[PDB]
């Protein structure tokens, strides 16, 4: 039994808002019967604009890396419930320690949100065979901010750098493995309850041709997607989540 | 009479060890005639081999957004005395205030460090035509946290976000246009001397084609490269700041 899936959306275009706009309306259209929450995350000042003109019934909107207390404050005030910590890659390029991702999980918790935390390892640590350690070790700091109702709040995304816009995709073993291996540390150190409910989502390189394969996994409970949901095949990845 | 050049290199590709390696080599034996600081700002994840492997004199290493009291210290001991403050895309991607970048380069500034503050509007403030307003207030603000003697360890590098990876560069006399309102407000608000000796960088889909024309502008010192500096025609590029 699969707690309910995510696809989950993440925009940064630099040059337009018809696009956008046009993509809102291919969802606004778009019919989806299975169980499953979808997650727009824009550009800061584009959270506007999309909260008005998304009306489909299965989309929330999500903010993006609120550093600081009343970046949390005033994006709750204004109606945003999600927000995306891309932690996989802010350790990667500025040395972002797991302690402050951690610090940052619990301060959204607490500030009413529903966190999807990104965690991963680089292309290097990949290599040399270090997925299990440093995926547990920024898991195992994420557990020690946390108390056991905030899990409910929390989503984790497994984003490994290397699949991040390079077109390198983890494959339906090689992800269904660290998303295993994820739910049974959590189910050891928390509980089964709360590792069974736990949404473990996908990220890296997905798009609409091998979101039904990873999807058919166990341990996948959905995608964070970048280049792929700026095109109508997102639906498509939806759509693979049942 | 234009202050000192500035060609400043910002690296972020994951399967990189050989390929940054190779271009770090590339460099090294690169004769440069003229004087310019040339700047390399790798991943955090690879600090040490950059700074192992660079030797050129006139290159130096730069972090990227480092975000913390405790992480300047680190780089500081390190032997790291640039950083860049990626602000125009943080206040579009995720709503950072002006305000708080102005306490970046503040805090910066007191621990010794050099600061390239990066300034800019998004694509919907160009064609509204805020660009203005919007540069002048962000410059503004970071002014109203410096004193006079700290302008020294300041560099502005205008880096329009519709610009930033998304191949459109700003024409000759945009870049011009806005780094000239720059340094008008700089030298009235805080004086002639000083908006003089300012090194203006412009940044946003800079290439070995297009700098030579932008450096020919009056009030163009320099360059903010992204994509086209993990590419041998970097070289191209410092040699278009004379």
């Amino acid at each position: 039994s699969k707690p309910q899936p995510i696809a989950a959306a993440n925009w940064k275009c630099n040059g337009s808002q018809q696009s956008l706009s046009e993509l809102i309306d291919l969802f606004n259209s778009t019919s989806i019967n299975h169980d499953v929450q979808c997650v727009v995350a824009p550009s800061f000042v584009h959270l506007a604009m999309t909260k008005e003109r998304l009306s489909h019934p299965k989309f929330v909107i999500a903010a993006q890396n609120a550093g600081n207390a009343d970046g949390l404050a005033s994006l709750k005030d204004f109606g945003v419930n999600w927000i995306v910590l891309g932690h996989s890659e802010r350790r990667a390029y500025y040395g972002e320690t797991n302690e402050i991702v951690a610090d940052k999980v619990a301060a959204a918790v607490a500030s009413g949100f529903m966190v999807i935390a990104c965690i991963g390892e680089t292309l290097q640590e990949r290599e040399s065979g270090r997925t299990a350690v440093v995926v547990l070790t920024q898991i195992a700091a994420i557990a020690k901010k946390l108390k056991k109702a905030d899990w409910a709040k929390v989503v984790i995304a497994y984003e490994p750098v290397w699949a991040i816009g390079t077109g390198k995709v983890a494959t339906p073993q090689q992800a269904q493995e660290t998303h295993a291996l994820i739910r049974s540390w959590v189910s050891s150190k928390i509980g089964a309850d709360v590792a069974g409910e736990l949404r473990i989502l996908y990220g890296g390189s997905v798009n609409g041709k091998n979101a039904r394969t990873l999807y058919q996994q166990r341990d996948v409970n959905g995608f964070l997607v970048g280049g792929a949901s700026l095109k109508p095949e997102f639906v498509d990845i939806i759509k693979a989540t049942q």
